[PDB]
């Protein structure tokens, strides 16, 4: 019922070979696992988001978000990645991103608490 | 049964007089409302997002995350923000974040589709 | 001869006690030193910039950026800063920017090489 | 006599099409000229930065940035960028970089004042 509901929801692989396992809802959700090929992790971790369920027909892509906390059975690293992009549809499918990554830091240290970056998510590898 | 989920759940209000209204699962849930002050919006947005449910004990704050994609009952302001920061506890608690707020555009029109800033959000104003 | 030639030019101050001594040119020059109160730097380090010599008078503030490179005859942190933001004057005249903070990495690791955040530099402290 | 002044040195072209044209001085100073394929620009800028001239030498790229004030003799778009990135030397030469566009705004429009992007730069096209 939401307009890329099809387009987003399943399995998408970025540039360093990281997994996004995503369900969208009619509703504007987003739902799903990720696993980092870097990092502090291992294994699936969950993750939560919004994206627009009804966007703009004028070629526009499609506006969403998610994050995830680097906690799973297995490690915890004590900090939290949001991606913040949009979805472009059609035969090279892209999700094209950036991220902001924020470690859980004393006062002392907040200066240095928090990564930024791009990803950018296909339907192949 | 998280650490600070207690400490997260309830009404926060930002700089620009935003107000976020969170519910921190025992799990690392984050679910509620967002209303902006300020930008293409009006009234309540479904928020989602992540925190971690056993931070260090180190005076470290709590690494979190969530997202509001900007289409509700009322509007659709075709974007999305994420807020990545962290939770800091104590008489005058914090949660203290970046954001990436990104719209849909067009691919020739993508270089300018993402905004950033900075929120502090407190349990008072 | 720029408008903001004289209220930019200076000593200014942040909220982690760094100190940020600049000249500003009528073409639109920013040279200076910056000195940081954190991280792996000792002393003064040189910077260049650029700030809008003719800004807009409705009230906007003026727009302006410098880099730092972490290297001086102390130390080479194998990094360099960029702020980008604006000059707000009056009574309470402030430069409020944001940061990026990129260090020189390997490929495998250029995932976490940048960091972001945010300084507010006032004329006293 | 900087480590890789010779290869910084020169003019590169980046994803949009933009031209960036540098020196790369001993003392570790960045001067030139861009000229945006994008946006509110005409023409070429004067940029200033800097870059580490005593790089790592385990393989680890050479941390740099500089700044455009969009004021020329044809425009002016009240606004300023600043890329942080590394340069990355070898047979595919590359400038990796994150970028911060702040515009001169109110106070009231501050929040949305600041655009964030990804350029990457090659000595071909
Ligand atoms: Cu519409
Ligand atoms: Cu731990
Ligand atoms: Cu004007
Ligand atoms: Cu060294």
């Amino acid at each position: 019922m939401g307009r890329d509901e099809a387009g987003i929801t399943g399995t998408w692989y970025n540039q360093l070979g990281s997994t996004f396992i995503v369900t969208a809802g009619a509703d504007g959700a987003l739902t799903g696992t990720y696993e980092s090929a870097v990092g502090n992790a291992e294994s699936r971790y969950v993750l939560t988001g919004r994206y627009d369920s009804a966007p703009a027909t004028d070629g526009s892509g499609t506006a969403l978000g998610w994050t995830v906390a680097w906690k799973n059975n297995y490690r915890n690293a004590h900090s939290a990645t949001t991606w913040s992009g949009q979805y472009v549809g059609g035969a090279e499918a892209r999700i094209n991103t950036q991220w902001l990554l924020t470690a859980g830091t004393t006062e002392a240290n907040a200066w240095k608490s928090t990564l930024v970056g791009h990803d950018t998510f296909t339907k192949v590898k």
